[PDB]
């Protein structure tokens, strides 16, 4: 088949050669090297035979350290004397423009005060501090370990708790795998290395200065003081050698339980303040600058021969913090090999039914900026014509098994395709990727199916799925959750994401990366070439039944309050029942369509394409204009995680502590009502008459 | 042709018989008689052969007088003694449930104070009072004449000026045509009759309690105190015999110029307060009740034979204030004759290409409620599938010539069809409706074309056009603007809208009403049956050039401020130029489409259908979530009038009086930028690649 030709043409050695060629130098967004990398990708796409390959630019707010006013954290004594001040990989000694560690979009400032340790700065950590531990973070500098949640959530939470600065650090508990040596001898994080990353709270907005509209040359810009999501306190990241020094002499209360203690040889006492030391106060000194900077997406096409006005997007970012050999450049290499394989099909006369859009996004590391600005520019055509969005970010975050996150529409296609892709895993040499994935990560809701996760955020599908309602999916290799307890991977967002790390420690044969390229490309192929779009709406019906049971179950502890305030889930369960009936009826009619009647086929394909769109509410979610999907949103507590029925979940979260119970329960009733309507409206789009 | 069979089958005598049958009794929304009228229409549609004819209900907030606490206005002396208190047509003496005059959704209250006359309570009238005349309306009861603008705008303006109540009255200057006798001898307004009507400021919201979502049984409802658009002061309407008594002894300043003087034998002095009289203070006593009440739309279909998933809607309201023989029942009679004629085509084997949706809306008089709630219920299918909405409200507001209001997409079709409809006008017996319309109302922008107006609001197309972006149009007979200076028509919204009024004074032969039925039906036919949707996008390009010139011209008096604040219209003119090029290119390709290739035709029809949608911004306009069209919105000063580039217009309106000039000019820059983007995005939807 053509699909088999596409998959079998892809080669591990080509992905290896692309990855080596793209990881010799840093390629930070907005810098010359990342523009050169865009031009290299564009030249390659033209060689591969794509119909178009254009640079599309925007001028967006980015953030960089000031080369002549370096950031640092210090400890001073009571005489204001500085007692302590916080401070390339082998083969890269001559690389001169590695950006020093910082947290992009930090406020500027030089706050000084007592230090308080806040664990992971999660919502439950700050609840514990205020409600159980007697700690008031107002006016304090807080120190938080990285991990568990998106770092911009930590900064939001610290600001809500009243902190005047937050120091982020990498605890070995979270970034040092047991019995692995630090880079370069192994793949662990050395104590000298800090994790970069932005600390915005954009909630889907894109460029901070231009929410809603693409950041073109003429575009209106908010004043920078009003840029969306920009934090109002300084934030800076340090490695664990420096953090150990800051934590060692903290006094005050002991850590409240083992879940607050990391792995350093310190007490993990909370503060505020020091004991047993010259150590008196902590200062931060953070002077990153925010500047409007040009970014460049590469956007290419293969136009459809039958339905050129229908799109499948394969998009992945290419900007990195340093070399980014895993994040994103492993995905950049996969995307080039997928485009090369589609080019080889074209060289033998093939053309897809629908149009493929290839996209290499810029400034993802600064808040999904290039992908979101392109969505904002092209929203009218994208929302009326897009079948699906397949991401192409990091392909290799671990070497254990596959991880897939996608809308329920795509479950059956994912399972189908993984059965036809050879497994790359040791011991599975005559078996499919589906077989090894099922053995290694079975779904909690059905032991005979591999686990597929909900979509959250933190990569470039966000605007497509959560704002525009375009069915989306992502797939990559990952670690074993049962045995590997570190967050992300040890060297994430550090200088040590090198080609050598990937080849020596993650995937020497490049077979695991190859299997990811084959699955991402095969997904695009099936979506773009199949006469009937390969979605299954009965899987969505089943997913809604699960989510409705889950939110109802979370309500049970409030049963008396539901009764007293006249709150019922009946309308939500009724809408889900109606949706299930409509989805069953729709599939019964779909198998009857006359495949030789192009309008009959197009009408049913439009119902398949527009079903995800029905869940999009233009009014958005409370306080979040750009999260419009009523079934899924990024968790308010952790942008990386997806939350189901987010309007209901957020209304009932911590409800027992709301000042006004009558008002709080009416908010729960509002979001139940909106979810019921939205599901019923979605069901209505499937109806025959 | 089939079109000629549709048009020629319609008969003046059938419209007359329908109108007589629907105007014998009042049919106020939410009352038994208007539910019976829905059932009568449904039975008729089934007889005519429609595929479906269903009642679709909602439970919405309505407002009615309290039968046991009647409303009134009084004058009291300084001893609190009431000195004056304000207080069926021939053949209708036995009709028992005529609603007394009131303004639906008035606040309740019994305010007492000095009276001030405020002319038409327009924005410019209150500017004149405060800025030129030295009058402070804070704490006053104001008295305003009806006319010029929507009455809910008057109430909004009075509330902003600080009034504690507003009395509305019908001045003969505005509702008594010269040398015409009052009803029943002629068609003029008697001095005893008051004009009913709602005084909400909904801005497109629909039912006050359920903005965004259809008002179903399970739906969340705002508390009534927070219902959208409900005024916070009492409002009540009176006839001119009563108003003359209230105005006669007003003292204080003389009327400032002749434009403030009406036609009563009083001075038109402004107040506050009285002179020359027992007349000391005015009181209002208004105790209407707001109640959730069931309403019923009738929704029917004729399903398309080729594209059943594409819709043309023919919708008109049927609720009235009393008998409503002009408003809306003349349109109700037209809609039945159109549906009957489509049924006759079906009886000979015809079926349309696309689906026709017929709709008889309820509660239009209470804020477009039935049409807007149905749009909110069905938004997902309507926004993806609707070609157009044709209204069927009043057909006969005067007897001079045609008036058409529609999107530029529809101009060429309207002109085309009117050439093929016989003119009903005396002296035009062998000529077309186009010919008589052109002679009587030539367009100011092109003397060789009849005038077509922009869409504003005040009837049921509003949600379809201004919220959802579905091309809309309306047509009706109207008065001669050059010679007839009264507002609306004299007996508008009074008890005297009777069948006898229409037959004796407006259109005895029913030929003018017939010509309106033929044009509304022919529009539906062409939109629903033509293989290529009959829109012209080059007419839209021309309209945008006109609107861009107009808003730029309004800016000229602020030239120095544009320079000082760095405001430019360049991006707007650039987007309009790009749109014109894209529209020309699109029509060049459209004439080349292979009419025998169904997917090629459907792709181009989708571009025609989705073009109006490109102008819809889900973020809405400032303070108005439900006005989303960037090119048109109802004027902020008069809901009945359409305004072009409303975001820019409202930002620059009265800008010289804004407290903070820097902030005000940045708002103008924001809306110019949004308009430029939106037009460029619309152009992008037309592009081939
Ligand atoms: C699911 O569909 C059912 C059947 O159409 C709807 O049930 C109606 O519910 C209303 C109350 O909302 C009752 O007044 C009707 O009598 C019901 N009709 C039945 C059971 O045949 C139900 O409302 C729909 N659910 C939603 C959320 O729209
Ligand atoms: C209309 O189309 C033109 C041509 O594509 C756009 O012109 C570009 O304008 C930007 C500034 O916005 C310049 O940087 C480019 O050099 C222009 N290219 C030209 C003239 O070929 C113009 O921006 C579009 N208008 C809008 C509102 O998008
Ligand atoms: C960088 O810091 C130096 C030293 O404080 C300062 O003079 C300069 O303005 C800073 N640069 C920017 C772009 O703010
Ligand atoms: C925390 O400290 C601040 C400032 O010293 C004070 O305003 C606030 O009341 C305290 N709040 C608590 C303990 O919740
Ligand atoms: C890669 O797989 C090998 C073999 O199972 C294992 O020893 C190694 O730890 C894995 N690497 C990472 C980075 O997990
Ligand atoms: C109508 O007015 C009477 C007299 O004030 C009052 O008793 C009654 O409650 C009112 N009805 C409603 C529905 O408010
Ligand atoms: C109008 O009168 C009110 C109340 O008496 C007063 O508060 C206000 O300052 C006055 N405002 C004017 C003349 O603008
Ligand atoms: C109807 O037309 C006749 C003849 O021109 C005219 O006398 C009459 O005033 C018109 N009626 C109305 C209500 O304008
Ligand atoms: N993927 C980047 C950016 C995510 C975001 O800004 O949403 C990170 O996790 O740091
Ligand atoms: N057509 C009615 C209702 C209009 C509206 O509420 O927008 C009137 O003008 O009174
Ligand atoms: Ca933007
Ligand atoms: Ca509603
Ligand atoms: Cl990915
Ligand atoms: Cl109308
Ligand atoms: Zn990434
Ligand atoms: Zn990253
Ligand atoms: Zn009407
Ligand atoms: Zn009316």
């Amino acid at each position: 088949s053509i699909r088999w030709k596409l998959v079998s043409e892809m080669k591990a050695e080509n992905i290896k050669s692309f990855l080596r060629s793209f990881t010799k130098l840093p390629h930070l967004a907005g810098t010359e090297q990342n523009f050169l990398l865009a031009k290299k990708i564009q030249t390659q796409w033209k060689k591969f035979g794509l119909d178009s390959a254009k640079l599309v630019h925007y001028d967006v707010l980015l953030s960089y350290p000031n080369e002549t006013n370096a950031n640092y954290i210090s400890i001073v004594d009571e005489h204001e004397t500085e007692i302590f001040k916080t401070s390339p990989p082998d083969g890269y000694e001559n690389v001169t423009n590695i950006v020093p560690p910082y947290n992009a979009f930090s406020a500027q400032g030089m706050p000084e005060g007592d230090l308080v340790y806040v664990n992971y700065a999660r919502t439950e950590d700050f609840f514990k501090l205020e409600r159980e531990m007697g700690i008031n973070c107002t006016g304090k500098i807080v120190i938080a370990r990285y991990g568990k949640i998106f770092r911009g959530n930590k900064v939001k939470n610290a600001m809500l708790a009243g902190a005047i600065g937050i120091i982020l650090y990498s605890d070995p508990a979270d970034y040092f795998a047991p019995e692995v040596q630090p880079y370069p001898k192994g793949w662990n994080l050395p104590g000298t290395a800090a994790q970069r990353g932005n600390v915005l709270n954009l909630n889907g907005a894109g460029d901070p200065l231009t929410p809603g509209y693409p950041a073109k040359e003429y575009t209106f810009r908010l004043d920078v003081e009003e840029g969306v999501g920009i934090p109002r306190i300084p934030v800076h990241p340090i490695g664990y050698n420096d953090a150990e020094i800051l934590l060692r002499y903290l006094g005050g209360i002991a850590p409240p339980d083992k879940s607050w203690k990391g792995a350093l040889n310190v007490s993990y006492s909370i503060g505020p303040g020091f004991t047993g030391s010259s150590f008196r106060k902590v200062r931060m000194h953070v002077y990153n600058i925010n500047k409007i900077t040009r970014i460049y997406n590469v956007v290419g096409t293969i136009r459809g021969s039958v339905e050129p006005d229908r799109y499948v997007i394969l998009g992945g970012h290419r900007d990195s913090w340093v070399f980014g050999a895993i994040d994103p450049t492993s995905g950049v290499a996969v995307l080039q090999e997928i485009a090369r394989s589609f080019g080889k099909l074209m060289s033998k006369g093939w053309r897809p039914r629908r149009t493929i859009i290839f996209a290499s996004w810029d400034a993802e590391e600064f808040g999904l900026l290039g992908s979101t600005e392109w969505a904002e520019e092209n929203v009218k055509i994208l929302q009326e014509r897009s079948i699906a969005y397949i991401n192409s970010d990091s392909s290799i975050e671990g070497n254990y098994t596959l991880r897939v996150d996608c809308t329920p529409l795509l479950y059956q296609l994912v399972y189908k395709l993984t059965k036809e892709i050879p497994s790359p895993d040791d011991g599975f040499e005559s078996k499919s990727l589906y077989e090894s994935w099922l053995e290694k990560d079975p779904s909690p809701e059905n032991k005979n199916l591999p686990r597929i996760n909900k979509l959250g955020s933190g990569s470039d599908f966000e605007a497509y799925f959560q704002r525009l309602g375009i069915a989306s999916g992502r797939a990559r290799y990952t670690k074993n959750k049962k045995t590997d307890k570190y967050s992300s991977y040890p060297v994430y967002h550090t200088i040590y994401e090198t080609f050598e790390l990937v080849e020596k420690f993650y995937d020497p044969t490049f077979k695991k990366q190859l299997s990811v390229a084959q699955l991402r490309g095969a997904l695009v192929y099936e979506l773009v070439d199949s006469k009937i779009i390969p979605f299954n709406i009965q899987d969505y019906a089943e997913a809604l039944k699960n989510y409705a049971a889950s939110i109802y179950n979370l309500s049970k502890k409030h049963d008396q309050q539901l009764t007293d305030h006249g709150v019922s889930f009946d309308s939500l369960f009724s809408a889900v029942k109606n949706f299930s009936e409509a989805a069953s009826d729709f599939h019964k009619r779909l198998i009857q369509v006359d495949l030789n009647n192009p309008i009959a086929v197009r009408m049913m394909n439009d119902q398949l394409m527009l079903l995800e769109r029905a869940f999009i509410d233009p009014l958005g979610l409370p306080g979040k204009l750009f999260y419009r999907h009523i079934i899924f949103a990024p968790s308010s507590h952790n942008k990386y995680a997806g939350e189901s029925f987010p309007g209901i979940y957020d209304a009932i979260f911590d409800i027992e502590n709301k000042a006004n119970s009558r008002l709080a329960w009416k908010e729960v009733k509002k979001h139940i009502s909106i979810a019921a309507f939205t599901i019923q409206a979605a069901a209505g789009t499937l109806k025959e008459v």
